[PDB]
C-alpha cells in the first residue's frame, strides 16, 4: 500500500503560502490527472484535541516562544494591526523576516506540513502502508528557535521524532535529503543522537544557502563535522559543484546509499526529495531531470531506496519551477506504485487535459525540456566510507567490510 497525504483543508493551506503558491494543487492535480489517486491510499492530516496536545506535539522539537511568536505574527498579519518596535524585535530573534516572512496563514500554513508528515508517519507505524507520500512536506531548514529558507515548523524533525519513539530490537531511522541545498535543520536536530542517520547531498560553494554541510573555518586546516557527541559519525554529506548532471549525481549518491542501508539496516527511510536539482529550476545549479527509460537521479536514488523493503516516507521540499516539480514528482509517485504494489502505471509523454493543463505549455508533455550533456566525488567517496566504518566501530555494529568497498 501506498499512501499519501491530500485534503481540502490541507490543499488550501499548503497553497497559501506566498512562495510556492499553488505548487501544491499542480502536483496533486497532475497526479490525478495521470489516474494514480485510485492506486493511491489517501492519508489524511493529523488533528489534535486541544490547544494543549497540539503545542505538546509541535514543542517536542521548537521552542515555546517560537510556537508562540509565529502564532502571533499570524494574527498581526490576519488584522491590519501593525508591528510595534518590541513586534520588530521578537520576530527578528527567531529570524521571521526578510526571507522568512509572515503573512495571514504562515502559521496555519506552517503547522499544515507538521500535521501531514507526523500523519504519514504513524501511517507507517501501524503498517497501514508500506510507503507514505507528503509533497506538502519536507522544510529541513527550520530550527529549534528559528525560520530559515521559508521552512518555520520543521515537520520532518517532528515526523522521525515520532519513528524513533515507537517499538520496533531499537528502532533506527535512515535520513536522506536530495534537497539542492543542504539539509541543516534536521542535521542538528539529531547532531548528538546515533540512532538517526542523516544524510544529505546538496550544492555547496561560498556564499551559497545555507553554507553548511561541508568543510569548515582555527586548528590550521579545515575539518568535515559529522555529529557529536554519542552520535558522532551519523551525520553524512556530500557537497557537489554546480552543473552535475543524472549519471554522475546517480553514481555519486548510489554507493553512499547501499553502504548507508547495509551498515545501519533501518527501520524507517525518510527521503526530502526535494525538486530544485532540476535543470530548469531557477536556480540553475544542478542539472537533473525526470526522464526514465539516462534515468533520472531522482527516480534512481527513490528506486534504490524502494528496493531495501523499509517502510519509507517520501516528503517534497524545495523545488520552483511549478510545473516542473509537478512532472518530477508525478513521475516519483508512479515510481512508487510500479515499485511497492507491483502495478506498472504507464504516463503517456503528453500532459493529461484538466485544470492546471495551461500551464505545462508550450509543449505540454510529461519530460522537462532539457537535452542533457557532459575527481574530487571519489575523494568525498573515500572520506564517507572511512566515517561509516568509524560509524559502525563506535556503535559496535558489524558489517561485511568488504562488500561495503566492493560497492564503489
Ligand atoms: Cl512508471
Ligand atoms: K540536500
Ligand atoms: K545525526
Ligand atoms: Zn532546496
Amino acid at each position: 500500500s501506498v499512501g499519501i497525504v491530500y485534503g481540502d483543508q490541507y490543499r488550501q493551506l499548503c497553497c497559501s503560502s506566498p512562495k510556492f503558491g499553488d505548487r501544491y494543487a499542480l502536483v496533486m492535480d497532475l497526479i490525478n490527472a495521470y489516474k494514480l489517486i485510485p492506486e493511491l491510499s489517501r492519508v489524511p492530516p493529523l488533528q489534535w484535541d486541544s490547544p494543549s496536545r497540539m503545542y505538546e506535539a509541535v514543542t517536542a522539537f521548537h521552542s515555546t516562544e517560537y510556537v508562540d511568536a509565529l502564532k502571533k505574527l499570524q494574527m498581526l498579519h490576519c488584522e491590519e494591526k501593525e508591528l510595534t518596535a518590541d513586534d520588530e524585535l521578537l520576530m527578528d530573534s527567531f529570524s521571521l523576516n526578510y526571507d522568512c516572512p509572515g503573512f495571514p496563514s504562515v502559521f496555519d500554513y506552517s503547522l499544515a506540513a507538521v500535521q501531514g508528515s507526523l500523519a504519514a508517519a504513524s501511517a507507517l507505524i501501524c503498517r497501514h502502508c508500506e510507503v507514505v507520500i507528503n509533497w506538502g512536506g519536507g522544510w529541513h531548514h527550520a530550527k529549534r528557535s528559528e525560520a530559515s529558507g521559508f521552512c518555520y515548523l520543521n515537520d520532518i524533525v517532528l515526523a522521525i521524532h515520532r519513528l524513533v519513539s515507537s517499538t520496533p530490537r531499537q528502532t533506527r531511522v535512515l535520513y536522506v535529503d536530495l534537497d539542492l541545498h543542504h539539509g541543516d535543520g534536521v542535521e542538528e536536530a539529531f547532531w548528538y543522537s546515533p540512532r538517526v542517520v542523516t544524510f544529505s547531498v546538496h550544492h555547496a560553494s561560498p556564499g551559497f544557502f545555507p553554507g553548511t554541510g561541508t568543510w569548515n573555518m582555527n586548528d590550521k586546516l579545515p575539518i568535515f563535522l559529522n555529529g557529536a557527541g554519542r552520535g558522532r559519525f551519523s551525520a553524512f554529506n556530500l557537497p557537489l559543484e554546480e552543473g552535475i548532471n543524472d549519471l554522475d549525481w546517480s553514481n555519486a549518491i548510489g554507493p553512499i546509499l547501499d553502504s548507508l542501508n547495509i551498515v545501519i539496516q533501518p527501520s524507517y527511510v525518510v527521503v526530502q526529495c526535494g525538486a530544485d536539482c532540476l535543470a530548469t529550476d531557477p536556480h540553475r545549479i544542478f542539472r537533473l531531470t525526470n526522464f526514465y527509460p539516462s534515468l533520472s537521479g531522482y527516480l534512481y536514488a527513490i528506486k534504490k531506496i524502494l528496493s531495501w523493503k523499509v517502510p519509507t516516507l517520501i516528503l517534497g521540499g524545495g523545488g520552483y519551477n511549478f510545473p516542473d516539480t509537478a512532472r518530477l514528482w508525478t513521475r516519483v509517485t508512479a515510481l512508487t506504485i510500479e515499485e511497492v504494489k507491483g502495478k506498472k502505471m504507464t504516463l503517456s509523454p503528453e500532459i493529461p487535459e484538466h485544470s492546471y493543463f495551461s500551464r505545462y505549455g508550450p509543449d505540454f508533455e510529461l519530460d522537462i525540456d532539457y537535452f542533457p550533456h557532459e575527481d574530487s566525488i571519489q575523494k568525498h567517496h573515500r572520506r564517507i566510507l572511512e566515517q561509516l566504518r568509524n560509524y559502525a566501530d563506535l556503535n559496535k555494529l558489524i558489517y561485511d567490510y568488504d562488500q561495503v568497498y566492493q560497492l564503489y
